[PDB]
């Protein structure tokens, strides 16, 4: 049984949903921008044209204000590309602007996060905005399980998380930006991964979430509250080598 520097991590076998690791897994923490997988798939679950020019508005998400962005308010962008902001780069105007074109409403949406969360058994996990900027967006390691389970249901959300990175252009006014995945192993060949999400705050820690594949094997990999920009990583590596080999390395 390998040890982690993170606070708590699952890995689950996606064949047959059987649980290859667990350090903590029920721990409640908050989860950062984890939160946007939510976000895309409640977006995604309303079947809402992904080609509509939406613009970028963050005045009910209350968490947002001060809080630095380059993409500018009232701009405007595909549905899509705000996903991909969202997914790729964890740019939060993006995944805020998502609740404020849903029917019913920013609340509406709000509860959509949670009923989902409800029907997906995700029992300890609980929403208040659709960014992660809240430490009252909550959920563990079992929870994040369930969720990386449930998006395999999502293609397109695997799709945009693991795009490398790509030029948005923007509209009103024009203007382009420049973005990259906040996961440096897209840029690593020797990493096959379906689907990834990083999210950090001082009170979630460096978050990691991915669906990837080990030696054929497809896992559901979930590292919360890492404290260093790279030790979540590190974790992943050190349980990827012992899922593959059975070699228990130690926590450096």
């Amino acid at each position: 049984q390998p040890q982690i520097a993170s606070g708590s991590a699952m890995i689950v076998d996606l064949n047959t949903n059987k649980v290859i690791y667990a350090s903590h897994p029920d721990l409640v923490r908050p989860i950062a921008s984890i939160t946007k997988l939510m976000t895309a798939m409640v977006v995604l679950d309303a079947h809402l044209p992904l080609d509509e020019k939406l613009k970028v508005d963050i005045s009910h998400t209350p968490e947002m204000k001060g809080v630095y962005s380059r993409v500018r308010l009232n701009s405007e962008i595909s549905r899509k590309n705000m996903l991909l902001l969202a997914l790729m780069s964890s740019e939060n105007r993006a995944a805020a602007s998502l609740a404020h074109h849903y029917p019913g409403g920013y609340d509406a949406f709000i509860r959509a996060m949670n009923a989902k969360a409800k029907a997906l058994g995700m029992n300890n996990t609980r929403f208040v905005e659709p960014t992660g900027l809240s430490i009252h967006n909550v959920s563990t390691a079992r929870d994040l399980t369930k969720l990386l389970i449930a998006s395999k249901q999502y293609p397109l959300i695997g799709q945009l998380s693991t795009t490398r990175e790509e030029m948005a252009t923007f509209a009103n006014p024009a203007y382009t930006l420049p973005f990259r995945n906040t996961n440096h192993l897209v840029y690593r060949e020797n990493w096959n991964i379906q689907l990834t999400k990083t999210g950090f705050t001082n009170a979630a820690g460096h978050c990691l979430v991915m669906r990837t594949v080990f030696n054929g094997k497809p896992v559901a990999l979930v590292v919360m509250d890492a404290f260093g920009k790279y030790t979540h990583f590190a974790d992943a590596s050190r349980l990827r080598t012992w899922i593959e080999t059975g070699k228990v390395q130690p926590v450096p």
